[PDB]
This record gives C-alpha cells, sequence and structure tokens, in this order.
C-alpha cells in the first residue's frame, strides 16, 4: 500500500550502521590477521541485517521459514553490495570498516583472495560511473533480498511467491520515480533501471565465487544456519 | 553504424540470427551415458552459439580479444537460457534436443544433477508464467552476451549497444500495449531472471568441474578459431 515515497523512506530510515574493525595502536596491521578481522566483521554486520530485512517492507508477511529461506541466499550479496557501497568514494580500496581499508596488494596474502577482491573493487568503479545514488542502493539491496531465493523454494508457497512479486514490483514503480524526480528522461530511466539491475548478475557472480572461497578456507562454518537464521529472525514478542 | 537501427530492425536482425535446434547424437533403435549426450550436444550447439552472436547488431565492432573473452563468460549461460525456451512448452522436462526431453528423475542419474535439473525446470515454468515472447527472449540473450563479461572505447560501446537493446525491449512491450508502468515492471521482471540465470551458470560450473572431466571451459583459441577472423 506503500507510495514510492513512502517505500524509499522506510528503506533509508531501515538502514544498519557502519561498524568498525577493533582498536588498538599497539597492534599493527597483520596479514595473518585479515581474515580473522574480516570474518569478525561479517559476523556483526550479519545480526544488523537482518533487524534491516525485517523493516523492508513486506518482508516479515512471510512466514518465518520463507523469511530464513531469503536470507540463507542472500546474506553474502547483502554484504557485498554494502561494502561496494561503503567503498565507492575510495577508488583501489575496500571499505570493510572505517579503521580497514584495504588494497588489492593485501588481499594477495590471503590464498584465492585477490580474485574476489578485483571483482568487488570493479562493481565499487562501476558504481562511481553511474554515480549510484544513497536512495538507489537501498532499493538494490531491498530486491537483493527478495529476489534472490525465490526460485528455490505448495499453496502457502504460491501466495508467498505472488506477494514477494507484488513487492519487488512496488520497488521497481520506486526506482522509477527516483529517477523521474531526478530530472532523467523516460528513455533514460528506462536505461537507467536496467543497468542498475544488470548489476544485480555480477552480485550474484560474485557471491557465488565467494562462496566457494570461503569453503575452500576450511573453516568450522561459512553459512549461517538454518538454526541461527531463525534463532535471529525468530524473535519472541 | 548497428547503432542506427531502429527498434523494429533490432528486432528483425536478432529474430533472423536465431541458432537452429540440433539433435542428439545417438541411435534411436538402441537401448538408452547422459553426460556423454549432452556434453556432444553442447559442443556442437556452441559453434551455432558463436555464429549467432557475430550477428548480434554491435558485437563485432569490439575486437576479437574482447569478443573472445564476452563468449568465455557467457557461453554457459546462453546454453542455459536456450535450453529453457525451447522447454517452455514442455512441463516438468528439458527439451535439450527433440529427441532428447529429460524429466528430473533421469536427471537423478547422475551425481549432482538434479539440483541444476530443478533450477532450469523452475526457470521455464517462471518464462511459461510470464508469457515470454520470443522476441523477448531474443534480447534477453543478446544482453547476456554483452553483459556477463563486462566487470572482467570498447566498454563504452557495449553499454551503449546494451542501452539500445533495453530500448527495444521497452519499445516491445510497448506494441502489446502494455501500460508505461508495466512495461518497466516487465523490464525489471525479465532482467532480475537474468540473475538467476547466472545463478545457474555458477553452479552448473561447479557441478561440470566436479565431473572430474577432460575439460568445461572452450579455450581462447577454440573460440577464435570458430569466429573464423
Ligand atoms: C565481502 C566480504 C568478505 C569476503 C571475503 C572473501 C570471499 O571469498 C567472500 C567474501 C569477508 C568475509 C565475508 C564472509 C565471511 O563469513 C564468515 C562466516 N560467518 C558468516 C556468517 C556466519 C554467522 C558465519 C568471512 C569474511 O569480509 C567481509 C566482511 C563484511 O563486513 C562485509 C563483506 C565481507
Ligand atoms: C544446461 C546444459 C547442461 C548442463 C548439465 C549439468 C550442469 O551442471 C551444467 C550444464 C549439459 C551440459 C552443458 C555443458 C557441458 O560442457 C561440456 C564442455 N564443453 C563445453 C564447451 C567446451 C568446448 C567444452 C556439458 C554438458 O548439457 C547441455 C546441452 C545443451 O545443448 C544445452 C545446455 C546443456
Amino acid at each position: 500500500s506503500l507510495t514510492a515515497d513512502q517505500m524509499v523512506s522506510a528503506l533509508l530510515d531501515a538502514e544498519p550502521p557502519i561498524l568498525y574493525s577493533e582498536y588498538d595502536p599497539t597492534r599493527p596491521f597483520s596479514e595473518a590477521s585479515m581474515m580473522g578481522l574480516l570474518t569478525n566483521l561479517a559476523d556483526r554486520e550479519l545480526v544488523h541485517m537482518i533487524n534491516w530485512a525485517k523493516r523492508v517492507p513486506g518482508f516479515v508477511d512471510l512466514t518465518l521459514h520463507d523469511q530464513v529461506h531469503l536470507l540463507e541466499s542472500a546474506w553474502l550479496e547483502i554484504l557485498m553490495i554494502g561494502l561496494v557501497w561503503r567503498s565507492m568514494e575510495h577508488p583501489g580500496k575496500l571499505l570493510f570498516a572505517p579503521n580497514l581499508l584495504l588494497d588489492r596488494n593485501q588481499g594477495k596474502s590471503v590464498e584465492g583472495m585477490v580474485e574476489i577482491f578485483d571483482m568487488l573493487l570493479a562493481t565499487s568503479s562501476r558504481f562511481r560511473m553511474m554515480n549510484l545514488q544513497g536512495e538507489e542502493f537501498v532499493c538494490l539491496k531491498s530486491i537483493i533480498l527478495l529476489n534472490s531465493g525465490v526460485y528455490t523454494f505448495t499453496l502457502k508457497s504460491l501466495e508467498e511467491k505472488d506477494h514477494i512479486h507484488r513487492v519487488l514490483d512496488k520497488i521497481t514503480d520506486t526506482l522509477i520515480h527516483l529517477m523521474a524526480k531526478a530530472g532523467l528522461t523516460l528513455q533514460q530511466q528506462h536505461q537507467r533501471l536496467a543497468q542498475l539491475l544488470l548489476i544485480l548478475s555480477h552480485i550474484r557472480h560474485m557471491s557465488n565465487k565467494g562462496m566457494e572461497h570461503l569453503y575452500s578456507m576450511k573453516s568450522k562454518n561459512v553459512v549461517p544456519s538454518y538454526d541461527l537464521l531463525l534463532e535471529m529472525l525468530d524473535a519472541h514478542r
């Protein structure tokens, strides 16, 4: 029932905070410590992501089961687009945190990492060339949340999918509204809409390559479990 | 040059450039290697894909080097969307060839295959649900060709062609009688399906690699030879 303006306002209000890496001026940054710091940040960002997701219009209208499925599908894509967004104004660097700004040479320290760094930096550059606006960014991130898991899900399921498609349609309306307000021609509007949504194909690509890379590290866990996501999502009262 | 085409001229060019549907190489008199059949078919399909790519307006304006890199990035996605397209009118089945229609039970035959089968089937179902038209299909396939490798003067040209295809898609929908709102909603719906096709190609590549076959990706030299400089 939201208007385009109401949709933008809700998404902007729902934005999670930018988190920091730990501070210590007695411990100089080490290559050996890098993955540990990144993991610690990612895990903390995930908790805020679940909060954010619950504030995306239409998301909590879904079953808890399907909310979990959508986050299972989208969580790394969402981490990545978030990273690319806060890195946009910093050519050649990834702003994992304001006190953890890394370049591709530092990425070389971890086997297989520089390939993923390069893809993320390329996305940052693309954002920059398009002059991506914050209002557009929060629309794109919401689209990832709703769309990424919708092809891999009963009567209830059909109802859910119809709802997701209607919300996705409203976000399309919202993007078009924003561009119309920016003074773009109708032609420029459709063209930019297309340009923006094609970036999501690259973000999906990066998530899949990234997931493969994280698994190759043979750590205890990579993905947040169904259990964990449910626990974070399945709040009482 | 090819950017000077009208929307109608663009559509006609793409429709005319469509590759043929090939047959599986087996003797139908004999008892029914699935991956063997599929690999043989994919490899033959690839040749026709390269000749199709050369007819996508704007593609051959790129350097041969860049043409090859786009094909390197896009070939599996393009195989997949073509498979989904010809499987649309066959619910629950994948029409790999007219003489090779497989259902998901058949897919189980091969380890790790049914997961990718189900994704392909879901895409075919989505196409049918959206009543995807042939004119839209050829635009989407062209977008995959130009977009899949663009992150890995030339880039400006690629974006110009992509913008032209967007114009063409919107033109088709307007002609179909859709309102402006329906036009940009349907455009978005179609482009979001492309992210799923990318996903499928990613998981498909993982699966093909896990089989530890001889090769998986076509070499630079193979693609370049097919391009016939
Ligand atoms: C994009 C990205 C990272 C990354 C690094 C390599 C790679 O192949 C894919 C993602 C790494 C990264 C990403 C995900 C990681 O998963 C650790 C396992 N956690 C994830 C959630 C679950 C509770 C367990 C560990 C490190 O760092 C980031 C931190 C952020 O706050 C936001 C994005 C990242
Ligand atoms: C989608 C698809 C196939 C497939 C099966 C499992 C999988 O994990 C990914 C793709 C299999 C398939 C797809 C690609 C294959 O690559 C074999 C290696 N070739 C590819 C080109 C290069 C010259 C070497 C082998 C089998 O069959 C198809 C045949 C088609 O004419 C069109 C699409 C396919």
